[PDB]
DNA sequence: GAAGCGAGCACGGTGTTTCGTCCTTTCCACAAGATATATAAAGCCAAGAAATCGAAATACTTTCAAGTTACGGTAAGCATAT
């Protein structure tokens, strides 16, 4: 069965209250009888660290290497971005050069 | 003239070849092997065609990469009001 969305809270709370270092007890003590795999691909989804925010002026500086280096075209593969630059995911990365 | 000095030819050898069996075949022959045929019940071997199933090819599903429409919220420098 899917989350209810009720399970996050204690989810993340659990693991902030012990750092992030084993899943596997948190899994356990969080009492949600699924694998920790299960519910660190939800946990991953619903958390916001993942994202990034406002852009600063070093980080063009590297975009624009990224794309002098191995861009072609008209085609930016925004992918190698969001390899090399951490955070940016591949959704909102290509305002960066819309 | 018969005793002292130089004398043929029958004879006695190997070695080489010839001749003439005994050899095992090729070939042939008289007596007798299935060789045709009649079953017949049995189960198994074994060389051809027809139905069936495994593999996979080209096809369509389906799912995963890209991305640009449409969309909702904040920040700066010029214009304008009492």
């Amino acid at each position: 069965q899917e989350w209810s969305r009720e399970e996050e809270e204690r989810l993340q709370a659990i693991a902030a209250a012990h750092g992030h270092l084993e899943w596997q007890k948190i899994a356990e003590e969080l009492g949600t009888s699924r694998s920790a795999f299960q519910c660190l691909q939800k946990f991953q989804q619903h958390n916001k660290a993942l994202k990034r925010k406002e852009w600063t002026e070093e980080e063009d500086r590297m975009l624009t290497q990224l794309v002098q280096e191995m861009r072609v075209g008209s085609h930016i593969p925004y992918r190698r971005i969001v390899y090399y630059m951490e955070g940016r995911d591949s959704m909102q990365l290509i305002y960066r050069w819309t």
